[PDB]
């Protein structure tokens, strides 16, 4: 599994669960692809979005739908999405963990990235 | 001043000074028009982005160049930028702050709406 | 001015207002002494802890009072306060401005450090 | 296992490895009591450290040596160590995962609390 996503809501102190998020992969003629898409489960992860083969060298972007996520609960937030833009696999193939606290009117984003 | 960003370093526990950022604002067509830009000064700050009769309602985006800050520093980054996107809406007078604190694998970013 | 604190919250997008704060200095004898304290303006800060003569080299500790702050609020925290305990060291000019945004069940601290 | 700790670096987008922490329980005497310690292991975890038993109602410290990790990668960083504190099922046993991601100048902590 190279790429994981973990959400965690700082309000309620929980997993942030059923936070759908996509995918996408610059192209040769710099647009964003759709790549990926799925929901965190009740630990707040989501696993599974891509394989090793899958998962080439380039310019990846996760948008994670935190609007509708704070929206369900009865808050209205400030951002419309958290959005992780990163290069991937450059150096070579590696494991990417994304980590996504999130608040009505703040996020933080965190990287593991391990051989 | 309506809309201010603060930018600040983790690894070194100070501004964030000469980072580039570009505002845009969503079209009707769905697509990002620029809208205003400019560095941070040395206290970490840009103003002037914008003005009242300017920064009406929409959503807007704010795009850090972080990846810029971090190779000025020799340090290799995860992020390409950091991106704040978000929906203005007057709801009686509001000026916004967005504060972004910058590490090399992480940021979290943060919206103060005062009156 | 040398040290000043700025408290954010991050639910309501707001300076935190009213929130109290201890600073202590540790003795030679590994106990907490009582040094300054106060309360966060409506800007979510707190000048005038200190003065340079006094605000020597040593270990210090600034405990504030989040909890009481969510409990103003309604909301349950976890935290009994959030601690920042840091070393003082002037190797030339320094002023410092500790910064902290809360969440109910988070919150992190930043130093910026400044000639 | 009612009370985990995980530590992340934000500098090198890695767990944090090693870490040393101590867990104190305010005793009735309004002391401090050591309660149980270890270290992060090779995925920034610490598990292990109480019981269901032991884990009683009460107000917990846990000190995180940031200080000492920063200091064996050659930073010198602002913290002496990161502190949560916190009460404890109060409402009955919950199991805890306290989450930290460390700076040189910066940390932020987060709790998720599970039943
Ligand atoms: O760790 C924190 O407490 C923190 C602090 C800030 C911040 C810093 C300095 C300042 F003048 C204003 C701020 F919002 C911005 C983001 C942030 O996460
Ligand atoms: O407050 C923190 O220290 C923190 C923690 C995480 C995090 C989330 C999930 C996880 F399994 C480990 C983490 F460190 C993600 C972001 C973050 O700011």
């Amino acid at each position: 599994c190279p790429l994981m996503v973990k959400v965690l809501d700082a309000v309620r102190g929980s997993p942030a669960i059923n936070v759908a998020m996509h995918v996408f992969r610059k192209a040769a003629d710099d647009t964003w692809e759709p790549f990926a898409s799925g929901k965190t489960s009740e630990s707040g992860e989501l696993h599974g979005l891509t394989t090793e083969e899958e998962f080439v060298e380039g310019i990846y972007k996760v948008e994670i739908d935190t609007k509708s996520y704070w929206k369900a609960l009865g808050i209205s937030p400030f951002h419309e999405h958290a959005e992780v833009v990163f290069t991937a696999n450059d150096s070579g193939p590696r494991r990417y963990t994304i980590a996504a606290l999130l608040s009505p009117y703040s996020y933080s984003t965190t990287a593991v990235v391990t051989n």
